[PDB]
């Protein structure tokens, strides 16, 4: 909710409580679904809790931290004091004001993070806690946090292409949500929402975005989904860089007339991929990292990867 992000309203030492209202699981059980057997799970869960969006006033485009209960062992063995959990960051997914903008919710997007032959090796901590949550549990909340990765404040003209891997999406449900309904700002320009997975099950929200896509017109959904497509151009797997190259107008369009790409997911620095691909279209043949820190001097990317 209000606008003008705000960040490390809690913390650690001063959490925010969120009460879980729901947890579903929005990609098969495991063993289902397009997945093999190696090849791990893609369990990917919404997430939401209850919160208090007058001591929340999140900005869709941060993210939300977690702190997961218990006592940390390379944190006891290493003989701390801290001992507790450090603080995982999720992308909201929920809109600034929540969805039918009711204020009285956030919304993540949390892949079952594990590493798996195809049998489980290790666990992750925090996001296992996260899709085990239970409706009325009780969630240490951290944050808000992030002030980079936002939408316009203002009127935009500009065209808006949202690239996401997996659960990156997150932040492109509620930026999507508030750019075509919630009318925060007078938004003119189209978007392109490119979202990554694997296999076309482990996309999440799909009946949301294409219906997105269906009721606007002002939305564009592509997907690329690396496991069951190939890409045009090498036949390689499909990523949204090879949808991106496929978009070189759309892309051209945003690099041109002062649109915005926002990269969110994984692996960390899977934007790199992305951004050289931007520039490939844009025919800059300076440094990745003049390039990309051309376009975020320019207000023109914004990346989340992780
Ligand atoms: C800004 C930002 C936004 C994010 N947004 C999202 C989001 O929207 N959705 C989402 O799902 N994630 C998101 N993430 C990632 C998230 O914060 C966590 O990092 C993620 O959920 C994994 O945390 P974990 O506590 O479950 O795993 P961890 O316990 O911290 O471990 C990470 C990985 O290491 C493995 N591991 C554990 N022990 C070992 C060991 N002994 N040796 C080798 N490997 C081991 C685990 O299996 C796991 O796969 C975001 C991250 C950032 C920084
Ligand atoms: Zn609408």
């Amino acid at each position: 909710p209000t606008r003008e992000p705000q960040i490390n309203l809690f913390k650690k030492s001063n959490p925010y409580k969120a009460k879980v209202i729901s947890n579903v699981l929005l990609t098969p059980e495991t063993g289902t679904g397009k997945r093999p057997k190696k090849e791990g799970e893609a369990l990917v869960h919404r997430i939401v809790l209850a919160i208090d969006h007058s001591a929340y006033p999140y900005v869709i485009g941060q993210s939300g931290g977690v702190i997961p209960p218990g006592e940390d062992p390379e944190k006891k063995a290493k003989g701390l004091a801290d001992v507790g959990y450090t603080v995982r960051l999720y992308s909201i997914a929920s809109p600034s004001y929540s969805f039918g903008m009711k204020e009285d919710n956030i919304e993540f997007i949390i892949k079952r993070d594990n590493i798996y032959n195809g049998n489980i090796q290790f666990k992750g901590v925090c996001s296992n806690y996260m899709c085990d949550l239970k409706p009325g549990d009780e969630v240490t909340m951290t944050g808000p946090s992030g002030k980079k990765f936002l939408l316009p404040n203002t009127d935009f003209s500009g065209d808006i292409m949202f690239l996401a891997t997996g659960t990156g999406i997150a932040p492109f449900i509620g930026m999507s949500e508030e750019l075509l309904e919630h009318k925060l700002i007078k938004f003119t320009g189209n978007i392109t929402l490119v979202y990554g997975a694997p296999y076309s099950d482990e996309l999440v929200m799909m009946d949301y975005l294409k219906g997105l896509e269906s009721k606007h017109k002002n939305f564009k959904l592509i997907t690329a989904i690396s496991r069951e497509e190939k890409n045009s151009f090498d036949g390689g797997r499909m990523y949204i860089s090879h949808r991106v190259r496929e978009q070189a107008e759309a892309v051209k369009k945003i690099l041109n007339g002062g649109g915005r790409f926002y990269i969110c997911g994984g692996p960390k620095g899977m934007e790199k991929g992305v951004i050289e691909e931007i520039q490939k279209i844009s025919g800059n043949t300076g440094t990745y990292e003049e390039f990309k820190h051309h376009l975020e001097g320019a207000h023109q990317l914004f990346v989340e990867t992780y």
